[PDB]
């Protein structure tokens, strides 16, 4: 299982891990020099003595570029240079947290993305997109997010290891103490005030359900109040609901504050009895009082934040994790399509015995029959989830016929050579989806440009009144869809996308309702001039559109008939 | 603006008020004190000298009660005695705070409450029962709340004035330095990072909105990739939006960590700054200048929620006070409705030119005309909403005519004596609000009970086989409106509630659809058998449950039609 996570992450990646995991280790030592440099800075600046015992100190008295006046200050900047460090080491760590989780979530979210882009169209199309965008998004999330959560988790529970080394070694004694005294607040706190925190709350609540309660009917009553003249029973039903409210509401409130109370006057109570039963072992007065005691304090508050992160980590290491790490091997040892090989279309399509049905399902169809000659322009009238979009699909290249052949002058399509199928038809989707770019792209789809290809391919879309009188012209951002567009040009745009592919078949997919009858005739005409030296299959929802049409099948549950 | 506020509070309101801003005061003293007893309490325990100078500590050492280790010790029990103390008086304090705030709410609301319902029956008509509600219950809970708000803003303001007194006492110099370099991370933080923080986070939120937009019109354009066959473009277009994401995300993360990381460095800093520059001064007392610092400490630390409590009470007085305060006179010196003295009725009630309009709003009748013999059983067929409600709400007491007179006995209905008019008409709502009580309550309406009067009403609105199969009984809580009962008790306890006032007009609004002719027909039959001895008026709402009704009028937009 760490398998998987090495097979999602990369080379570069499984070795960033590394780094980060080290480095994490490190910056918990440097935290605990952080705290207990505190120890020996204080002690040798108070008292001054020391530099008059002891070996190694009277040495670098006796380096004499100064006597110990500017020494404890050497030192001073010595810890203020250390401590400046300290917050760029950790500010780098962070940073490298966020650099690695990112990143991870970048790489990831592009190798499942391009994963999903290659299985088949059935298996794409069969699952909702709400799925598919969480799958690629935030699964990527919530593995990059967890990682990260990991290493924090690491040098936080070697902060705790290490500082609770050192306030060991300093005074076992009380650490031991402070410990026990830990564990009995947190058993205060949350076994015996948390309890009645939550009922104080629940009294509350139901308190005010009972005052609002008969409050609000008592001005449902309003008209028989009125006609009573007197209104001193409701207003003593009212009062005594009244009443629960406000005590409940004000023991709640009472009971809610205790525990920070508690927690100011345990903080003083305690120390308080650390100086009173250890000044009874000492050991040296002193500053030496402050020396030990201030590691504890910095030590305590600095291991505060350690819990808060190992637990909040920990929780994500739970609530992510396991479930998602399944979700990238399941995910992307994905399988994607076939194929390759080619296939010339001249003289017909013929389609023979079709008969499809959805992974589910019943068939939709059940021995279709039909066939296109070259150049035909046909569509296809029916009532819409009837099934003619799924033939149409059948018909190109996507989807697996269930019983059917598809020939292409009489050459069988199949896995070999779908891809080059595919490879000759244009699109067309009336509903069109753009995205957020220079016109020029979105028409080709990313692929570069062509300016030539590109441009004839906006002049047969007769794009080209609409890309003289643009300020950026051809590069154009179109906002979204548009924002920058209307339907025609979107429609206009989505024609020439799929006339920069080219040939042979255009599919129209035309979408339900239009409300430019006008712009959707206009439109039309102009398809039916481009659709000249092509063959054309129209996904029809109306009529109307289909007057230059050849030929025009009705399929209705589950029939095709010829109508025309 | 405290005219209103003295007006809206009692006295013993005022009294408890002013104590509660003394004991604030006091609060401030003794958290004040919790700080700086550190300081003697840490400087003797260490030197344990002091009992061998100062003229009142060595009279207390020759007490000779004890030696010094001893004394030490008193001097912490009295500490840690201290500390409790302080924690119940807090504990205490914000009780009081509570219980000012809450009673407040509780006895302002009850005046509210009070104030509408003595409203006339228009006034209370023409709002909305949300405003109402609003009215003495969410702008009693904002007065309230302010109000404490204000005490706990004085306290603190005062623990500031009080610890910054201190810290000045102890070394004016320090303290200054501490201050600027305060303001001075003030403006760090909040001038200098903060802009940058957020800038990285719009920098993200745009990001993330452009990888999201073309992933999602990626995968909404599926079919026209597959048809491609190769996908490196919108993979491409994918990848640059994804990096994008991905760079802004790692930057707002990374840059949201650089405050509390600089917090943590400056903190050890300006400490280390602060022992540097202060052993530069021939004092280093070993521990007694050394214990000074802690004071700082302390009290810095305790100043940090003195900081957040002052914000957030004065955002609470800003708010709510200026807003809520005035909508309380301006809801209190509201002026009710008038009346005194008699009226009787023994032939007819006549009404004679009616007119009426609600205040908007053009009238609902003009010359309204009839008179109802005493004993009648009326009914007001109309279109529901052609006015027969209104005209209901005109001859019993509520509304007053804009044009008309309603005679009782040849003598006019007015201000006078429209409360002893009131008086004499039962109301009987069919679609009836119940509270959650002891059925006898509803039934009294609150008014204590009667027993014979209540058992003798109950066996008239014929409950007496339903009180019998019941466990509790007539003290049965009715639960809600009922949840308990369904429509048919709901009808019948009406109708009681309605005996119980007995006499001498029944009002019965029926609602619209009872679905149908098995309940209604039954309980109309009851009511026409109890209304014998009464004259009665129905506002009916179909047709064919007035069938013995002495007279039927029909009202239509906008005359009045006899009918039976």
């Amino acid at each position: 299982m760490v398998k998987k996570l090495f097979f999602i992450l990369s080379k570069e990646d499984k070795n960033f891990l590394f780094f980060l995991l080290v480095f994490s280790v490190f910056v918990s030592f440097i935290e605990t020099f952080a705290i207990s440099l505190v120890m020996p800075f204080i002690t040798l600046a108070s008292d001054f003595s020391y530099f008059d015992r002891n070996k190694y100190l009277i040495s670098l008295k006796e380096y004499l570029n100064i006597p110990v006046f500017e020494i404890i200050v050497y030192f001073g900047v010595g810890l203020i240079v250390f401590y400046v460090f300290r917050a760029l080491l950790n500010a780098y760590y962070f940073h490298l947290l966020a650099r690695f989780s990112k990143g991870r979530k970048h790489a990831i979210a592009y190798k499942v993305f391009s994963k999903f882009l290659n299985i088949n169209y059935e298996k794409f199309t069969q699952k909702n997109q709400s799925e598919i965008l969480k799958s690629i998004t935030g699964e990527v999330y919530n593995l990059s997010t967890m990682i990260s959560s990991f290493l924090l988790l690491m040098s936080e529970i070697f902060v705790v290891l290490l500082l609770y080394a050192l306030m060991l070694l300093i005074n076992y004694k009380i650490t031991l103490f402070l410990s026990i005294f830990m564990v009995l607040n947190a058993f205060i706190l949350v076994k015996i005030l948390s309890p009645i925190i939550k009922k104080a709350g629940l009294r509350r609540e139901e308190a005010m359900k009972n005052f609002f309660e008969i409050l609000n009917t008592n001005l449902n009553n309003f008209k028989f109040i009125k006609l009573k003249t007197k209104e001193d029973g409701v207003l003593s039903l009212f009062k005594a609901q009244s009443e629960a409210f406000s005590k409940a509401n004000i023991t709640n409130e009472s009971v809610a504050a205790v525990p920070r109370i508690y927690l100011e006057g345990i903080g003083f109570c305690v120390l308080v009895f650390i100086v009173v039963f250890l000044v009874l072992k000492n050991e040296s007065d002193i500053s030496g009082i402050l020396s030990t005691i201030s590691i504890f304090v910095l030590a305590l508050y600095r291991l505060m934040p350690s819990a808060n992160r190992i637990i909040t980590s920990y929780h994500d290491l739970l609530y992510y994790h396991s479930s998602l790490n399944i979700i990238y091997q399941n995910l992307r040892q994905e399988e994607e399509n076939l194929g390759e090989g080619k296939l010339s279309f001249n003289q017909e399509l013929k389609i023979c015995n079709l008969s499809f049905g959805y992974e589910g399902k019943k068939y939709l169809f059940k021995n279709l029959n039909l066939n296109i000659k070259k150049g035909e322009k046909i569509a296809f009238i029916g009532e819409s989830g009837c099934g003619k979009s799924t033939l149409v699909d059948l018909i190109i290249g996507l989807l697996k016929p269930k019983e059917g052949q598809i020939l292409i002058d009489k050459q069988e399509l199949n896995a070999s050579n779908a891809k080059n199928y595919r490879q000759k038809i244009g699109y067309i989707p009336q509903n069109i989806y753009l995205f957020n770019d220079s016109i020029a792209k979105n028409i080709t789809f990313g692929d570069a440009v062509d300016e030539e290809k590109l441009n004839k391919v906006i002049k047969q879309a007769n794009l080209e009144h609409f890309i003289k009188n643009l300020p950026q012209g051809v590069q154009t951002k179109v906002g979204d869809g548009g924002s920058n567009l209307s339907g025609g040009q979107k429609q206009r745009i989505a024609i020439a996308r799929a006339l920069y592919l080219e040939p042979e078949i255009l599919v129209l997919d035309q979408a339900t309702s239009a409300l430019d009858t006008q712009s959707e005739a206009k439109i039309m005409d102009e398809i039916y001039k481009i659709s000249k030296d092509k063959t054309m299959i129209i996904i029809a929802h109306r009529l109307s559109t289909i007057t230059q049409c050849d030929k025009v099948y009705r399929l209705e549950h589950g029939k095709l008939k010829e109508e025309k």
